[PDB]
């Protein structure tokens, strides 16, 4: 396939400078990040949590900040 859908490290999600098949701007809810990753596709990430993911929990839910 044309993508790999690697999440990578969130310290490379801080520069995303990945490659470009599969991007576009995705379903991104408020309070997250979307970046492109190398293996050409943009992924969600939560600097609340921490986290990132390929899914966006913005279909069941919106800005959920995670305060503490």
């Amino acid at each position: 396939m044309q993508n790999n859908e690697e999440l990578p490290t969130y310290e490379e999600a801080k520069v995303g400078g990945g490659g470009g098949s599969k991007v576009t701007q995705s379903f991104l809810p408020p309070g997250w990040e979307m970046r492109i990753a190398p293996n050409g596709r943009p992924f969600f990430i939560d600097h609340n949590t921490k986290t990132t993911t390929w899914e966006d929990p913005r279909l069941k839910f919106p800005v959920h900040m995670r305060s503490k």
